[PDB]
């Protein structure tokens, strides 16, 4: 990550861009497993093996409350969603596949956001 991503405070204009990035991910066809916290009835052992869970609704709450001070902090929460998924689930599961697709999409949108900040 470059110096702007790590050290430049998030402005109100930056926050309008983060809201747009988040809504794009929430609208994606393969986002369904990540929209809300993992249901422990669907995965009884999940909260014993994943110590820092994360999901898109928790991120939306944090964006609305202006939790994030730097872009790096927002990227870290998003990356946690995909890393948790690839660690918990086997490489041939549909959950793992959704993580691969949605992370590629996040990177495309994130590059777009970074470009709009600087120029
Ligand atoms: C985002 C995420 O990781 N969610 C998630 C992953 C795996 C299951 C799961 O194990 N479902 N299941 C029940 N019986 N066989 C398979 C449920 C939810």
């Amino acid at each position: 990550e470059d110096a702007m991503t790590v050290l430049t405070p998030l402005t109100e204009k930056d926050y309008e861009g983060l809201k747009r990035v988040l809504r794009s991910l929430q609208a994606h066809k393969m986002a369904w497993p990540f929209l809300e916290p993992v249901d422990p009835n669907d995965a009884p052992d999940y909260y014993g093996v994943i110590k820092e869970p994360m999901d898109l609704a928790t991120m939306e709450e944090r964006v609305q409350r202006r939790y994030y001070e730097k872009l790096t902090e927002f990227v870290a929460d998003m990356t946690k969603i995909f890393d948790n998924c690839r660690y918990y689930n086997p490489s041939d599961s549909p959950f793992y596949q959704c993580a691969e697709v949605l992370e590629s999409f996040f990177v495309q949108k994130l590059k777009g956001f970074k470009a709009s900040r600087s120029h």
